[PDB]
């Protein structure tokens, strides 16, 4: 699949808003993920024990990891499809070290869309949401392909 320049502009326009507060958005997204799909929390030996949203919000480690993840995702999106190099180390650690099924990548995609829709309604209309979904689907398709080459494909 290929996104048009118009679609990348919609994606990068809302992402610029997200970058005004990377830590806050990372927190909102991770918490949304963990509450909506509790099973995903089990994959993190570092956060596995967090029982409530209040505990999650209070976690300095969780906030730090949210920044790390959003920064990695941001670097990928800014490549506008030419992200092959960035995808390699990412696919290897998630397939081989962390063992994350593709199923989970869809869950986080949903969380990202949910959060952007809540915080940026004016820059996240139907067209902008379609563009973001297309960018995330592209990301998932490429990660899935790498998973297979690596001998995993979760
Ligand atoms: C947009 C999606 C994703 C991105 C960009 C991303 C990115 C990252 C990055 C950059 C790290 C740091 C170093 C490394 O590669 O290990 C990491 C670690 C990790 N990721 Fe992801 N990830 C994504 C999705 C997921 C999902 C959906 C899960 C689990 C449900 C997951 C679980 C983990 C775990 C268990 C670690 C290590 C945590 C630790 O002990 O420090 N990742 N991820």
């Amino acid at each position: 699949m290929v996104l048009s320049e118009g679609e990348w502009q919609l994606v990068l326009h809302v992402w610029a808003k997200v970058e005004a507060d990377v830590a806050g958005h990372g927190q909102d997204i991770l918490i949304r993920l963990f509450k909506s799909h509790p099973e995903t929390l089990e994959k993190f030996d570092r956060f596995k024990h967090l029982k409530t949203e209040a505990e999650m919000k209070a976690s300095e480690d969780l906030k730090k990891h949210g920044v790390t993840v959003l920064t990695a995702l941001g670097a990928i999106l800014k490549k506008k499809g030419h992200h092959e190099a960035e995808l390699k180390p990412l696919a290897q650690s998630h397939a081989t070290k962390h063992k994350i099924p593709i199923k989970y990548l869809e869950f986080i995609s949903e969380a990202i869309i949910h959060v952007l829709h809540s915080r940026h309604p004016g820059n996240f209309g139907a067209d902008a949401q379609g563009a973001m979904n297309k960018a995330l689907e592209l990301f998932r398709k490429d990660i899935a392909a790498k998973y297979k080459e690596l001998g995993y494909q979760g």
